């Protein structure tokens, strides 16, 4: 079997290897890069997803999100409050004041120290789930808002056909803002573009090892489990690589910069921070492997996660014994 410690992948794709997405996808798998959870894919030094970031200061953050933290410094949940809207140029200024800038560091270890150390006493701002693209309409190849659908990937696998879209999301990020721990919606894939500014690290749980990451948070957050039997789907508890250590938990860490892609594989938990200002793409996607985990994902019915109504669909076809009591949770 391929990568059997299950680490992270680096792929350096030529220009022609870039022209057909789910091909490669699909090499990435035969190389065993699923094990690990994620994989970053570097663009061949000819690709550009548009010619300049120039005049992105007057897209707007309608809800800007204050993360702020309540635990300990290494176990922590984080609840978001709303703020006034702002525009990506005053986000970009309030990110690089004294109050919110990354400060002075030797590297992304002492820096990756800092977060963990200090995270808790502070409450950064994110422009997260921004509905969007910065993709330029002429970029053909790798372009997040091009991308095959998962309805459309649904109907060739299974032969029905179903409402809903998907489309890209847009983040702006500031230091320490924060991605708690999670997989995707119907434990899809996802690809993320850092578009521009300052780093990004991640950590991620093999997804043969998903289930040890699960018991471990539900004994480091009784209530939340107790309150529902996926709350991890809640998108707000965080748990530091030194608690995973202490608790034999497996997973990798990478810091992905700009200009760099990242895919997340189906039931990959993943957790990260932002490193300062910066800007990233997202959308979440399948392949004929993703049916199988779309099948088996948890859902919260507590009511406290988040549906897009694209998600009704998948639950219905590929999960009809849960879809009664999933639905009777979103209304
Ligand atoms: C950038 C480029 C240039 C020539 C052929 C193909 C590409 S690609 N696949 O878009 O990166
Ligand atoms: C609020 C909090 C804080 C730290 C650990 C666990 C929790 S929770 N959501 O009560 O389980
Ligand atoms: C538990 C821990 C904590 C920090 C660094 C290393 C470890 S260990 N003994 O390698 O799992
Ligand atoms: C023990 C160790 C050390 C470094 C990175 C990851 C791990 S773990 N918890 O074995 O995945
Ligand atoms: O970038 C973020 O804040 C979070 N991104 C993801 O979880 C993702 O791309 O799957
Ligand atoms: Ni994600
Ligand atoms: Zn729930």
């Amino acid at each position: 079997a391929q990568n059997p410690n299950c680490n992270i992948m680096i792929f350096h794709p030529t220009k022609e290897e870039f022209n057909d997405f789910d091909k490669y996808i699909a090499y990435m798998e035969s190389q065993g890069a699923h094990r690990a959870g994620l994989a970053k894919i570097i663009p061949p030094k000819e690709w550009k997803a548009r010619e300049t970031y120039d005049n992105i200061s007057e897209i707007l953050i309608a809800t800007p999100l204050q993360q702020v933290a309540s635990g300990r410094a290494g176990v922590f949940t984080q609840y978001h409050k709303k703020k006034k809207a702002m525009t990506v140029g005053e986000y970009r200024h309030l990110a690089n004041s004294k109050k919110y800038q990354t400060p002075p560091h030797q590297n992304f270890e002492d820096l990756e120290r800092k977060y963990w150390k200090n995270r808790i006493y502070n409450s950064p701002i994110y422009g997260a789930d921004i509905s969007g693209s910065l993709f330029d309409e002429n970029t053909k190849q790798w372009n997040l808002g091009h991308l095959g659908t998962i309805q459309d990937l649904l109907e060739k696998e299974c032969g029905v056909v179903i409402e809903g879209v998907n489309t890209p999301y847009l983040y702006f990020g500031m230091w320490k803002t924060t991605f708690a721990w999670h997989t995707e919606d119907m434990d899809l894939y996802s690809i993320n573009y850092l578009h521009l500014g300052e780093p990004k690290t991640w950590y991620v749980v093999p997804p043969e090892h998903g289930q040890r990451l699960e018991r471990l948070a539900r004994e480091l957050f009784p209530g939340s489990s107790r309150g529902c039997g996926a709350f991890l789907r809640h998108k707000v508890a965080l748990i530091s690589p030194t608690v995973l250590k202490e608790n034999g938990i497996p997973f990798n860490r990478i810091t992905q910069e700009a200009g760099e892609f990242m895919v997340t594989f189906p039931y990959g938990y993943h957790a990260g921070f932002n490193h300062g200002f910066n800007c990233a793409e997202a959308i979440n996607f399948a392949t004929p492997r993703w049916i199988d985990y779309g099948k088996m994902a948890s859902q919260c019915s507590c009511g406290e996660a988040r549906v897009t109504f694209s998600m009704d669909a998948f639950v219905r076809i590929l999960q009809p014994e849960r879809y009664d009591l999933w639905k009777r949770g979103q209304d």
